[PDB]
C-alpha cells in the first residue's frame, strides 16, 4: 500500500523520524528530546494531521510498532517507542548512543 510504501521507504531513508500530530503533546516532548542532539532540519517529522492519509499511516504503524498513537520514533529503523520513551531515552544515554550508533552525533568533549 501508499502507506506502507512511505512509512518503510521513510524510516529506511532517513535516520532520525518521527511520525507526529502537530498538536499533541507527546509528539512535541518527542521532538524536545531529539533536538537537544540533532537539529530539526535532521529530524524527519511526519504529521500525520497534516497528511490527508494520516489514518492509513496510523494503522500501517500499529501493524510495525503496535500501537497507532503518535508519536512513533524511528532511529536508522528501529522503532523506540512514543514520546514518554523518547524522553526517557534522551535522560538516560541510550538515545545517545543509538543516534551516534547511526552516525548522526558525534562524541563531544
Ligand atoms: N504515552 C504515549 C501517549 C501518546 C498518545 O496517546 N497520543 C495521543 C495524542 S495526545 C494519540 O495518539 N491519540 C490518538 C490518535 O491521534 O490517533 C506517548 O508517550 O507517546
Amino acid at each position: 500500500s501508499a502507506a506502507k510504501q512511505l512509512v518503510d521507504s521513510t524510516i529506511s531513508g532517513n535516520k532520525v523520524v518521527i511520525f507526529s500530530k502537530t498538536y499533541c503533546p507527546y509528539c512535541v516532548k518527542g521532538k524536545r528530546a531529539l533536538e537537544k542532539f540533532l537539529p530539526k532540519s535532521k529530524i524527519t517529522a511526519i504529521e500525520l494531521d497534516g497528511r490527508n492519509d494520516g489514518a492509513a499511516i496510523q494503522d500501517y504503524l500499529l501493524e510495525l510498532t503496535g500501537g497507532r498513537s503518535v508519536p512513533r520514533v524511528f532511529i536508522d529503523g528501529q522503532f523506540i517507542g512514543g514520546g514518554d520513551d523518547t524522553d526517557a531515552l534522551a535522560r538516560n544515554g541510550k538515545l545517545e548512543v543509538m543516534l551516534r550508533n547511526a552516525g548522526v552525533l558525534l562524541e563531544h568533549h
